[PDB]
């Protein structure tokens, strides 16, 4: 009967007759069995609660649930006493205090708990703590069980599910589709588990009135994921989202076999987890919405290859991601069976594929896409993001685009403005600049019109509406594209982004085209940001630079925070190109131009006065007084630039021109010309998605015919 959360009684005994048999897997138990031996070695302290993040005693709690996870496990592991006895004296010392725990004496959180100063830390320390004590339950006398069972676990229990007094904030919690519930419902099921509360796993899984329709972890698989496993928030909250679902997941597959809680939903945990592998570049997730530095070797990331290969040990491309970017693994049979399938050369190369991801509960509500590289000596990626807000942490970003190539990120998406763990840095928060900068939609490469924030910038505008995929063709043979739409970003304003991702036979590397429509009744102010990752190079127009003054471009929606660094016209050319540098490979942004556009160099770094925000750039172009208006786009990847052998090759622009041709309600065409008399023209149906239409159109005396939305020729 115990233990059964992290693993069975078997699945033990495996464990510890395969002791040396997969040194990676001996490697990882090692550093479970120093951390335990650690906090064996250590003095047990049960502070009384006092602060909140950050605080010595809420630091001190949170090591406590670490420490009692990872003696229980290292109980499991060698039989050694010690481990039992150190979770059972401090489980008995928690047993003493809770009892006279109110509610936690900080005034700050909206469901404060009692040993933390907000319910969501008590959730987490209950979950480790229910391994923990599955652990070593069979090691405790009956009064033991009894007095920690009913001073300790239930009232905890009954706590996180009901709340205390006349509060009963935490019901509602409880209940919610929400990560926060995630782990609710973890921690009062996986109590449940541990001290066969059957009550308690029933309203885990199917909320406080047990009908699943109104509460619970199953109807979160529901909600809480698109039906292709992504989730709005955005990649780097799905990666902390993914973390209890996978834990919770194997604890009922253990218990409750007959659930398959892994087929569910089509297997919604594995889309989850093969979602976020296809949205990571490197190993690094795809910084949209709030976001920081957090990849595919996070923790929870290892629970959730760990788990999930388990369930499908077919899946040997997760191998790769355990080899490549865990390096480390869970003490259970799923990470034993990963370092020993990694040891018997069965990993699989991981397949990054062009995909669409929808978003909204239904999958109808706007969508990520992305196109990928498909020539294995490229590595390249590139994104649309076209989606709904995305709750508390969305950016004001709809047609946002990103680009990834030759392991960097050269046209990128900034992420969050925040210090996690330097309370230095406005404790750890998110800063101001978080707001003011980082979700604005000058921060993004996108259309801003008038100086303003998509939706003006308000979360509760915005929340009411999410852009549109419309068309995609990953399989265009010379070429993929995608398409997005929005029209309620700018209230009167039709938005459109094109992007295409062109194989040429004469250039030396794939060619990406943007075009982006604007539609108005009205005239605006249009700016075009193109954020750039690299070293400037050359601009083929006259500019004027900062000298020993630097101003802002603007004053609002992000622009106070921009440093206007140069400025110029193209006067003599129909075509302003800016040519770059990131590590050994150069890159060109050309658009067509007319003399009245303004072309502008510039650097974040203005309003910042506690040094909240990095020193990042920008190339952009403004068109001023304009109704309807195509920003048309090449973006070149080009050079072989050899600092260490001292060698250069093809590092200027091949782009000689790039020209609207056409610019119709029906069709728009855009031909780009490159050195040699070569071109690609992109002809865009601009009033149909219908993949099996024909189209034929007359430009300069040929006549272009195609099939689907968009067509690519090449000359
Ligand atoms: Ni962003």
């Amino acid at each position: 009967q115990h233990p059964s959360l992290l693993f069975t009684q078997e699945e033990v005994n495996e464990m510890r007759a395969g002791k040396g048999t997969v040194p990676a897997f001996d490697k990882s138990l090692s550093e479970v069995l120093a951390a335990a031996d650690a906090a064996v070695n250590s003095p047990v302290s049960v502070p009384v609660p006092v602060d909140g993040g950050g605080g010595v005693v809420h630091e001190q709690h949170k090591s406590n649930y670490y420490a009692m996870f990872h003696c229980g496990v290292a109980y499991q592991l060698t039989g050694d006493k010690k481990y039992a006895a150190y979770v059972g004296d401090m489980l008995e010392a928690y047993a003493k205090l809770y009892p006279t725990l109110g509610f936690h004496p900080l005034q700050l959180s909206p469901v404060p708990g009692r040993l933390f100063w907000q319910t969501l830390n008590e959730s987490v320390w209950l979950v480790h703590t229910a391994v923990a004590y599955d652990c070593i339950y069979n090691t405790l006398s009956s009064k033991q069980r009894a007095t920690i069972e009913k001073n300790l676990f239930v009232p905890m229990a009954d706590f996180i599910m009901d709340g205390m007094g006349d509060n009963h904030a935490n019901n509602k919690t409880f209940n919610k589709m929400h990560n926060h519930a995630t782990w609710a419902t973890a921690a009062v099921g996986m109590i449940g588990f541990a001290m066969n509360r059957e009550d308690y796993v029933k309203k885990a899984l199917y909320g406080s009135d047990g009908t699943g329709k109104r509460g619970g972890f199953i109807r979160q698989m529901d909600y809480l994921f698109s039906p292709d496993g992504y989730f709005t928030e955005g990649a780097y909250y799905q990666r902390y989202a993914i973390w209890p679902f996978v834990i919770f997941a194997q604890c009922i597959e253990n218990k409750l076999p007959d659930l398959k809680i892994f087929n569910y939903r089509d297997s919604i945990l594995s889309k989850a987890l093969s979602t976020l592998i296809q949205l990571s570049y490197e190993g690094e997730f795809f910084h949209i919405n709030d976001a920081l530095l957090k990849g595919l070797s996070a923790q929870e990331l290892v629970y959730a290859v760990d788990i999930l290969y388990n369930v499908n040990p077919s899946d040997k491309s997760l191998l790769s991601v355990a080899n490549k970017y865990q390096h480390t693994y869970l003490p259970t049979s799923g990470g034993f069976k990963v370092a020993r399938d990694i040891a018997r050369g069965e990993a699989a190369p991981i397949i990054y594929r062009s995909s669409v991801f929808r978003d909204g509960r239904k999958g109808d509500e706007g969508g990520v896409a992305v196109i990928r590289s498909t020539d294995s000596n490229l590595n390249s990626a590139l994104t649309l993001k076209a989606t709904s807000h995305g709750l508390s942490h969305g950016h004001f970003d709809k047609l946002t685009m990103a680009y990834y190539d030759n392991g960097n990120e050269i046209l990128p998406d900034y992420g969050a403005s925040r210090f996690l763990n330097i309370e230095a840095k406005y404790k750890g928060h998110y800063t101001r600049e978080n707001q003011s900068f980082a979700k604005q939609t000058i921060a993004h490469n996108t259309l801003v019109v008038d100086e303003t924030s998509h939706f003006a910038g308000d979360i509760k505008v915005s929340s009411r509406y999410h852009s549109d995929i419309i068309y995609h063709d990953f399989n265009g043979g010379h070429f993929q594209v995608m398409v997005a739409k929005d029209t309620n970003a700018y209230p009167g304003i039709e938005m459109k982004r094109t992007l295409a991702y062109v194989t040429t036979p004469f250039l030396q590397f794939p060619l990406i085209l943007d075009v982006l429509q604007a539609n108005a009744d009205k005239e605006h102010q249009y700016d075009y940001p193109i954020w750039y990752n690299g070293h400037f190079v050359s601009l083929n127009f006259p500019y004027a630079k900062a000298t020993n003054e630097l101003k802002t471009l603007g004053t609002k929606d992000g622009y106070q925070h921009l440093w206007l660094e140069a400025w110029g016209q193209n006067k003599s050319r129909n075509t302003s190109s800016f040519t770059f540098v990131n590590k050994d490979r150069f890159y060109t942004i050309s658009i067509a131009t007319t003399a009245q556009t303004e072309m502008k160099m510039l650097r974040l770094g203005a309003n910042d006065p506690d040094f909240n925000l990095r020193n990042e750039t920008a190339f952009l172009i403004r068109e001023k007084a304009r109704k309807n208006h195509t920003f048309a786009t090449s973006i070149e990847t080009h050079g072989e630039y050899d600092v260490v052998m001292e060698t250069s090759s093809n590092l200027t622009s091949s782009c000689e021109e790039v020209k609207v041709v056409m610019d119709t309600a029906s069709y728009t065409v855009v031909k780009a010309t490159y050195k040699g008399g070569h071109s690609v023209m992109l002809c865009l149906s601009n009033t149909d998605a219908d993949k099996e239409k024909g189209h034929r159109l007359t430009v300069e005396g040929t006549m272009y015919a195609w099939n689907g939305r968009c067509g690519v020729f090449m000359k």
